[PDB]
């Protein structure tokens, strides 16, 4: 018997199932996935997403920094060498001990891992198909729906798992392809693209919008550009994919340019322009869960669906596709079903990059500010200079505020440089607190820190940074 | 003719002069140091400190990494090798590049940097004795002394900058000595013992007191010493030395411990049991200005000294012995002098030390909690199950939170692993705030990051955290 049944074992559901665990509820968590035959928890984020991916780049950023970063240091090693099936090996081992951890969390909080599928019906009760044995239908007071997402599908460019993949197959290729293209120049399609330039292949990342990272603040995607090109990720911005020819183990890109047909031939193929909500086999046909025209299951502020008692979560539901976001979602469905009135500051909400030098941001960008009326004052300050970074030898990138003229409040900040997604935090942390300006200020930070630079952003907002020329 | 001398160009002397200057002061700042031949600005921190030691734990971190942590990423190298000429001149470089910028900051403020020294006479007046040139006697409207410190000397391992070394020497040895002795265990002795240790050198590190770190929260203390053991700083509690003996090239340290005479020979020692204020010509008998007991300046929370018009700040006087610390007293001493009650807040100044992994702390320990009638409540997290940081082989530490029980308060952060000196600001950031530890639970850090297990700590101090087994 569950008071709570939630559809889905990815960020979102399992933090869901342990906070209500700890509220007194008795959970039962309904996950399908079964990577390498074993059932595994974590969904997206742990077993084919951020952990793989993040594992990949680390690996991959020791190798392209021994090779090109240790000779201003005096450091020779003669030859240098990775052993790709080794690399691949310790990100499967990591994503194994993370995945077999939740199992143990689970367990540990008494929640029920009911391995299988998860279907809402009428009334509120949830069949579970389960992988091996009798189909159950159970009947919960509340019911989380965390179905996630699936990567989105260019029919031009169908995924057949070896030449043309998904991003899935992007963590698992066998050798360094020579030649590889990337459809997509998101936070995905840069990193995976970062990734396997680092080992050695000739990398094409291509974006059919005419934009950069729309959503980002426009000084730090035009700087952010410009230093990835400068690495050798080669972006192409305006090229629209109109087809691919697979032949032998090659594929060929056709994609229209400045109103001309073009092409290029590359040895693996990654298709990466976004993902889209997952919710096939969530919902009966009568379940009264209402829709939205974009595949997305319709949510209020708090994540309520229009049926009493379901809540709806993470990349299923509008808003950011991060995994933070659907973990803090999670946990604000139960705290509202167990009459808190918790609430996710969507405008607090973290962007992060992985790249190396790494790009974040929290709040709204200049463009966003002036948009919605404010009298817009800004602020930025480099690590060119910083004494930390010099010493580091990562002395590129910059911390930029945006802030209110009239009121002095902080209203966003924009980050690449050492440390972006650590020091992304402090500006999450005084919104949160509704800084202004002046609060940053007059605070204390460490020298020589990576951190500093924030405080002299802040004192360039009103023109008077200290070691400013 | 100017309205404000400083006496002293480190953090805190041009920190304040460039403060003024944009207040709209004639400035003067008297710095005398001469390194490498030409005089130069920035003081102990830019000069002989903080730079050149993190420079050289930077390097020398690569040197580590490089021979040790590549294996787990599938990562083969030849022989490694470093040149350490090249290695100190890149720390030399880096440190020239700064000076340099500091002396064009001064010119661009419109700042007078005279090269010399100076002394503060009756009457706030200053006599200026240049390198070269006519002494002159200035007088100032308003004057801050901003001498610094130096080291600790003691008579029984007297420094010849050859054998016996202070922090200044050890930043330059020609070769890595093979035994390497290190009286005192503090900041500086853990970061120069740790330079060595990773270039080769077997190292001992003497502490004359029966704790390590004591103004460290208990719980950071033991962890660290336990980590930096292993690394192989052979860590001696309680051994205090009572006579050096040099012989040739080598010198045998004599100590007791434990009740027992003990000696060990080593190639080079090198001499940091601490820095004392330095104020050797920096003011005359009839100047007007009040002492203490040992050896600082008098100065009340703001800095003023017992001399109307004047103001003491940084290692010169009372409070952590740190280069931010005399920063912000520097732009608090200017504040003052033109009229707004500018205040330096002592219960959140950050400490770090950048030995790898990082430890750095801010607010108070759980003893100092408890000391000043908190009842106290505590949590902490570990960065070993820590997605972000097992992707990046940093999987060890924790970050600790000291909070009052009653009024949920928070009042330090205790932070030892990856990104530390950047993690720990978000603590400070929330300090600034009264932040409680319900404030920083209710906020979305981002996933995967260094900073969740922030978040992670701050759930475990109400016994909810979502990952804690
Ligand atoms: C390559 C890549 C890199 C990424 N990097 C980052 C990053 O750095 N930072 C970040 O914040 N985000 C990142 N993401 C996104 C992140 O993975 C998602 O935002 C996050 O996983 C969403 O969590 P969720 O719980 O909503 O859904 P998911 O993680 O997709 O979990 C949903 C789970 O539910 C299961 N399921 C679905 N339907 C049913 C059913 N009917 N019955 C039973 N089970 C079902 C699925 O098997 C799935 O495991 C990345 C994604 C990818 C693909
Ligand atoms: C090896 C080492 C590592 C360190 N690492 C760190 C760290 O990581 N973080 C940190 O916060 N701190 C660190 N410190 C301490 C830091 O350097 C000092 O706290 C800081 O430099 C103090 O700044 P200040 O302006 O008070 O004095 P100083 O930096 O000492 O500057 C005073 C200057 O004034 C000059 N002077 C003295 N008397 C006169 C006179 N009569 N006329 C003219 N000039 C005069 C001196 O020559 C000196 O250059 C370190 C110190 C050392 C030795
Ligand atoms: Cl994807
Ligand atoms: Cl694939
Ligand atoms: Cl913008
Ligand atoms: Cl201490
Ligand atoms: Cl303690
Ligand atoms: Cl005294
Ligand atoms: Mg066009
Ligand atoms: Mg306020």
């Amino acid at each position: 018997q569950f008071d709570l049944v939630v559809i889905g074992g990815g960020p979102g559901g399992y933090e869901a199932a342990i906070r209500a665990a700890q509220l007194g509820f008795k959970v039962a968590c309904i996950e399908k996935r079964i990577h390498n035959g074993k059932p595994s928890l974590g969904g997206t984020c742990l077993n084919v997403g951020c952990i793989p991916s993040k594992a990949l780049l680390d690996s991959s950023h020791r190798y392209e920094d021994t090779v090109h970063h240790l000779a201003d240091h005096g450091i020779t090693t003669g030859e240098v060498n990775f052993d790709l099936a080794k690399l691949l090996a310790r990100k499967d081992k990591i994503v194994d001990q993370l995945t077999g951890g939740i199992d143990q969390l689970l367990k540990g909080n008494g929640i029920e891992w009911l391995k299988g599928t998860g279907k809402l019906l009428a009334g509120k009760k949830v069949e579970f198909v389960p992988h091996e044995g009798e189909t159950q239908i159970l009947e919960p007071k509340y019911v989380i729906l965390a179905s996630g997402s699936v990567p989105v599908n260019i029919p031009v460019a169908p995924v057949d798992q070896d030449i043309i993949v998904d991003s899935t197959g992007a963590l698992n290729f066998p050798e360094v392809p020579k030649r590889l293209g990337v459809i997509g120049a998101g936070v995905i399609g840069l990193e995976l693209g970062s990734v396997w330039r680092r080992l050695g292949a000739e990398v094409v990342v291509f974006e059919a919008m005419d934009a950069f990272l729309p959503m980002a603040d426009k000084a730090l995607s035009k700087e952010y550009q410009k230093i990835l090109t400068k690495q050798g990720l080669d972006i192409r911005i305006g090229a629209k994919v109109s087809g691919t020819e697979v032949n032998g183990r090659e594929v060929t890109v056709k994609y229209t340019q400045a109103g001309e047909d073009k092409e290029q031939t590359f040895d693996k193929l990654i298709v990466c322009v976004g993902r889209k909500a997952y919710a096939e086999g969530l919902l009966a046909e009568d379940s009264g869960i209402k829709l939205t025209e974009r595949g997305l299951v319709e949510v209020n502020d708090h994540c309520a669906t229009s049926v009493e008692g379901v809540y709806a979560i993470g990349d299923l539901v509008r808003g950011p596709m991060l995994a933070h976001k659907a973990m803090e979602e999670g946990v604000m469905a139960v705290e509202r079903i167990h009459g808190h009135a918790a609430q996710v500051n969507y405008d607090t909400i973290i962007s992060i990059i992985y790249t190396h030098p790494e790009a974040a941001w929290v709040g709204l960008t200049e463009e966003q500010a002036k948009e919605k009326g404010h009298e817009v004052k800004t602020g930025q300050f480099g690590f060119a200079v910083n004494g930390r970074a010099l010493a580091a030898g990562e002395g590129a990138g910059f911390v930029k505020f945006v802030a209110d003229a009239k009121t002095d409040r902080l209203l966003g900040m924009h980050v690449i440089g050492p440390a972006a997604s650590d020091i992304v935090h402090q500006g999450m942390i005084a919104l949160e607190f509704v800084s202004s300006v002046e609060d940053l200020q007059l605070m204390t930070f460490g020298h020589p820190t990576f951190s500093e630079v924030v405080h002299e952003a802040a004192l360039a907002v009103d023109g008077r940074a200290i070691h400013a020329i």
